[PDB]
Parts: C-alpha cells; structure tokens; sequence
C-alpha cells in the first residue's frame, strides 16, 4: 500500500520485544519499505487461502498473542534480507530486490512452514510438536533461502539435488542465525520445536545421526519417501558444511575448520555460479572445490579443507 514509513513495536513468539518497520495509511501495515521493494507480512486467518490480507493494526503496537507470529516473520525476513545484502551483496532472493512476502496463521495446528514458489508460509504448530514456526530465525532464513536457490541453481526437489537444496537452506538458515548472534547453534528449529522438551531440534548439522539422519554417503536413504529423502540425506551435506566451518575428525578423516564466513562464501559462490538443477552430491563437491579455488587459490587451506570434509562424508 502507499503510505509513510513508520516504526512499530511488538513481541515475538518467544516473548522478546523488537521494533518493526511498518507503513501508515489509516491503519499501520506490516510493510517494511526500508529493504528492496518491501517486506510484506500477511494474515492467513487460520485458512489455507494465500496470501491472506496484508497485516493491518490500528495503533502500531503488536503485543497481542495473535500478533506474535507476524512480528517474527516480518522481523526475521528483514534480518535475512540484511544477511544476503551485507554478506553476499545479494539484493533479495532474485538479486533485484523482489518483494518478500510471508503469511502467518496458515491453517490450524499446522506443524510446518514452506516456500510455495512465491512466498513464505508459516503454521502456528499444534502447541506440542511446534509453536508458531516463524519464531525460529533459522526456520525463516531456511524458507527464504529456498527462494534464493530457486532463482539461482534451481536444484530439483528430489533425490540428491533435493537434498542439496535442503542442505543449502539449513546452511544459510544457520549462518543467518549466527549473523544475528542470538543463541546461535548448528541445530535446526530448536527455538520453535517441542516447547515441553529442552535441548532438542528438528535436525542437527553437527551430528545429523542425533535424529536418525545419515552423516556419511554410505548411509544414504534410497527409497521414495520425503521426495527421495531430501530432508534425510541433507544430513550428509550438512555434516560436510559443519566440518568445513568447525573442523573435526569424522570416521577417521580429519578436517581443519576455516570458519563460518568462508563456508558461507564458498557455498554461496557454488550455489550461484556452478550448481545446476540436476547437480548431485559429487557435483556439489566439485562446485565447492572450484569456488574455494576461485576465492582462495588452488593451494589454499580452504580448498584442502573442502576436500577433506567431503572425503569425511564419503562424497567423491
Ligand atoms: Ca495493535
Ligand atoms: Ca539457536
Ligand atoms: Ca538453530
Ligand atoms: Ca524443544
Ligand atoms: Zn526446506
């Protein structure tokens, strides 16, 4: 909508207070004009018609319980935008400042979130398995990163290309969590997963097997569920990325870590320069080797560590 940019205040899913960029025109709208062509947050009103109605609020204060998922979806979309712009010089998910749109209160008791080809969508959870999923910054960045992937490498969402697609969203969801630097970890979804159970998460990059996901290519899932295991075999790439960043010895293979920034630079370059819709795990390894070479040199520690990491998870 046309109006004047304003700054509201509210509370997110976890009860924390934050300021949000809004737009005033009779009502205050969850419309952030400070980033690209705007960040827009919508109310799906517990239904499945998308996007729903642009979030309107009478007084620019968002402290109601119903407001909280909208506050976080809006705010964390902006953090994710800031990450891609400041760290990778990428303007929104299409590289040309496309509007970022999110709907919250999707359906009833919906234990998931997703990118639907055009926007982000967040359930409220059922209160047992999940609380409203936009409360997790890694979840929000995970979903927006799907939009980045769809505009760049375009990895098909099945089998190994789909597992790379998932891992890329876990990797950058995690790097965005670290970028904002609020209780960062190498776990996925811990902030919104199982409120009654401390210290768990949906997946682990540091130890995928903690939740049954493979941490080596020999353990890869080869059936047809989960579009051929895209959320399962992502553990193999997630472990590799974790090793590149943090180092470790995994099934006897030692990796010298090179830190998060260089992980992000290598995998962003791989994603945007070398990966294709049909890339498989071995092609990811080559893309990441070439990216590290471009950035740091064929004889660098960085290239050597990329190689050790993929060796450690059995990707040749
Ligand atoms: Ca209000
Ligand atoms: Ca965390
Ligand atoms: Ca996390
Ligand atoms: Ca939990
Ligand atoms: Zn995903």
């Amino acid at each position: 909508i046309t109006g004047t940019s304003t700054v509201g205040v509210g509370r997110g899913v976890l009860g924390d207070q934050k300021n949000i960029n809004t737009t005033y025109s009779t009502y205050y709208y969850l419309q952030d004009n400070t980033r690209g062509n705007g960040i827009f947050t919508y109310d799906a009103k517990y239904r499945t018609t998308l996007p729903g109605s642009l979030w309107a609020d009478a007084d620019n204060q968002f402290f109601a319980s119903y407001d909280a998922p909208a506050v976080d979806a809006h705010y964390y979309a902006g953090v994710t935008y800031d990450y891609y712009k400041n760290v990778h010089n990428r303007l929104s998910y299409d590289g040309n400042n496309a509007a970022i749109r999110s709907s919250v209160h999707y359906s009833q008791g919906y234990n998931n979130a997703f990118w639907n080809g055009s926007q982000m969508v967040y359930g409220d959870g059922d209160g047992q398995t999940f609380i409203p999923l936009s409360g997790g910054i890694d979840v929000v960045a995970h979903e927006l990163t799907h939009a980045v992937t769809d505009y760049t490498a375009g990895l098909i969402y099945q089998n190994e290309s789909g597992a790379i697609n998932e891992a890329i969203s876990d990797i950058f969801g995690t790097l965005v969590e670290f970028y904002a630097n609020k209780n960062p970890d190498w776990e996925i979804g811990e902030d919104v997963y199982t409120p009654g159970i401390s210290g768990d998460s949906l997946r682990s990059m540091s130890d995928p097997a903690k939740y049954g996901d493979p941490d080596h290519y020999s353990k890869r899932y080869t059936g047809t569920q989960d579009n051929g295991g895209v959320h399962i075999n992502s553990g193999i790439i997630n472990k590799a990325a974790y090793l590149i960043s943090q180092g470790g010895t995994h099934y006897g293979v030692s990796v010298v870590g090179i830190g998060r920034d260089k992980l992000g630079k290598i995998f962003y370059r791989a994603l945007t320069q070398y990966l294709t819709p049909t890339s498989n795990f071995s092609q990811l390894r080559a893309a990441a080797v070439q990216s590290a070479t471009d950035l740091y040199g064929s004889t660098s520690q960085e290239v050597a560590s990329v190689k050790q990491a993929f060796d450690a998870v059995g990707v040749k």
